[PDB]
């Protein structure tokens, strides 16, 4: 089906980014509520990522999983590229985290299960190394997690330090120490994410980025007294310096703390 701008009506902005914006939208015929991400070819070419957009939209286009925000279609014109995306009505996990300061164990274990399931699916399709920070996670109508780390910034919502290798807070030891990485980086990210969910802040925070790099290399992090032994065991396992010793996603999904707290 060849979509066109004429097929949609655009509503309020859901986000503003460097490459473009994202709006609430409705498809003329079905009257279905979606999200329309609008990217400007000008900024795309300026960054020499024009061809890379279509290639990335191609792989994402075929990823169908309940915890991965669906990318339905795409069309373009002389100056803009339009991405038709599933609408997640409850917003970002990040905003929920700010509102509550931290998540309880049941909510956290549930999100971890959903992310582990989605990652499992992606890894099987050879899709790896994702930016799974709270700001890139949306929530469905039932509160289910929707991974939306397609990239191509069209929103904020924070000033967390990022690098060409990824979000600094989430960078694994291998990337900081100059070694080549593999899909095991996603397990480390899952450990950092779980920690942030339960604590409200990243485990390697420091007075300077230089010191953060050092603490990641030494896997130097501690927990607040309120985190339980079950959570500590899973996170400690995920945050192992040796990539190969981090648990398999199957082992995460079957971890005692996860099975006991995940809905
Ligand atoms: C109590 N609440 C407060 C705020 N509320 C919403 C605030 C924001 C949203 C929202 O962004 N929804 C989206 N749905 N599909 C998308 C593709 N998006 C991006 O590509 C842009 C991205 C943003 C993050 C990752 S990718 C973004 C969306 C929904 C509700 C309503 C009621
Ligand atoms: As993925
Ligand atoms: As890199």
């Amino acid at each position: 089906r060849q979509w066109a701008l004429e097929d949609f009506e655009i509503g309020r902005p859901l986000g503003k980014g460097k490459f473009g914006n994202v709006y609430l939208a409705r498809e003329k015929q079905s009257k279905f509520i979606l999200a329309l991400k609008v990217l400007f070819k000008a900024q795309l070419e300026k960054a020499g990522v024009e061809h890379q957009l279509r290639r990335e939209v191609e792989i994402q286009s075929h990823l169908r999983h309940p915890n991965i925000l669906r990318l339905y279609g795409y069309f373009h014109d002389a100056t803009r590229v339009y991405l038709i995306l599933e609408y997640a009505p409850l917003g970002t996990v990040y905003r929920e985290l700010q509102k509550l300061s931290k998540f309880d164990e049941q909510r956290t274990a549930t999100y971890i299960t959903e992310l582990a399931n989605a990652l499992s699916y992606c890894h099987s399709k050879r899709v790896i190394h994702r930016d799974i920070k709270p700001e890139n996670l949306l929530l469905g109508s039932a509160g289910e997690l929707k991974i939306a780390d397609f990239g191509w910034s069209v929103h904020a919502p924070s000033s967390r330090r990022t690098t060409l290798c990824g979000t600094l807070d989430y960078l694994p030891p291998e990337m900081i120490e100059g070694r080549m990485h593999d899909e095991k980086v996603d397990l480390w990210s899952l450990g950092v994410l779980c920690y942030e969910f339960l604590v409200g802040k990243p485990p390697f925070e420091a007075n300077t980025y230089q010191e953060t790099y050092k603490r990641i290399s030494r896997v130097e992090f501690t927990f607040p007294d309120f985190v339980t032994e079950g959570a500590r065991d899973l996170i400690s396992r995920l945050l192992k310096h040796n990539p190969s010793q981090r648990p398999m996603l199957r082992e995460v999904l079957e971890h005692p703390w996860i099975t006991a707290n995940s809905s």
